[PDB]
């Protein structure tokens, strides 16, 4: 498998709705990591999230959204209050989430559990 798959940034609602349309046409979920550039726990989770993204190469695309660099209406749509917040979206809507405010390796196991509930 690849060493790592870099998360793709989502810049606004236009981009999210296009991603969601394409993912539902492929019957795939997506992962969104809602994070911030200053957020230590966010950055510490990134390598393990990108290793998990490699395990799902060609099956589920992983994205990131910087809560202080994207429009507020997009952050409020995700109902985001903590970072990192890792959400699974499927069929155009938010289905599940993991808050990553605890040990990174454990958060990854939780994100995999969430993926396997909706893939």
């Amino acid at each position: 498998r690849p060493t790592s798959v870099e998360m793709e940034p989502i810049d606004d609602s236009h981009h999210l709705d296009k991603i969601l349309l394409q993912a539902r046409e492929l019957s795939q979920p997506i992962i969104i990591d809602w994070m911030a550039s200053w957020c230590g726990p966010c950055i510490y989770l990134k390598p393990k999230l990108e290793k998990l993204a490699a395990e799902y190469d060609t099956k589920i695309k992983f994205y990131c959204a910087d809560v202080n660099k994207v429009p507020q209406a997009l952050v409020k749509r995700g109902n985001i209050s903590k970072m990192p917040t890792i959400q699974l979206w499927k069929d155009g809507e938010m289905k599940a989430e993991v808050i990553g405010g605890h040990k990174a390796w454990l958060v990854i196991e939780e994100v995999r559990e969430m993926i396997q509930k909706f893939v």
